[PDB]
């Protein structure tokens, strides 16, 4: 187990068939979780579970370019529960990131940042106890 915030290096960036697995437990009374796939200061893919946005649970995804957030993609399907162990899997495909939680498909996010081989860091932050962060090629 690791203390958040945690930075997982992605040397030479990401590539199709790369499967990133994040294991942990959501804290009790969690407010937020964030995964940030970064290309330098740009955030290619921000994955942001919010547990109380106007008393609703929502997944927010976005990209940050030149320090500016773009158009949010939102999902009401919310597989996380406070206090419970989770597995987030991000599968890199040619045209999108595919996300599954606890072995159930959640969403896809089309690549806005095109240079996959420069997306060289994954930041993990928010209201979790982080057990592990690793990747493999499927
Ligand atoms: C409150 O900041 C968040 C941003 N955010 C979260 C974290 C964050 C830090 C620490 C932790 Cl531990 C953690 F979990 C975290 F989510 N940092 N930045 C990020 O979630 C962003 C996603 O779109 O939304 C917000 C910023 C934002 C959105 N927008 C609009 C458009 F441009 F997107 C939507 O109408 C205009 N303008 N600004
Ligand atoms: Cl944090």
């Amino acid at each position: 187990p690791l203390i958040v915030p945690y930075n997982l290096p992605l040397p030479g960036g990401v590539v199709p068939r790369m499967l990133i697995t994040i294991l942990g437990t959501v804290k009790p009374n969690a407010n937020r979780i964030a995964l940030d796939f970064q290309r330098g200061n740009d955030v290619a893919f921000h994955f942001n579970p919010r547990f109380n946005e106007n008393n609703r649970r929502v997944i927010v995804c976005n990209t940050k370019l030149d320090n500016n957030w773009g158009r949010e993609e939102r999902q009401s399907v919310f597989p996380f529960e406070s206090g419970k162990p989770f597995k987030i899997q991000v599968l890199v495909e040619p045209d999108h990131f595919k996300v599954a939680v606890n072995d159930a498909h959640l969403l896809q996010y089309n690549h806005r940042v095109k240079k996959l081989n420069e997306i060289s860091k994954l930041g993990i932050s928010g209201d979790i106890d982080l057990t592990s962060a690793s990747y493999t090629m499927i």
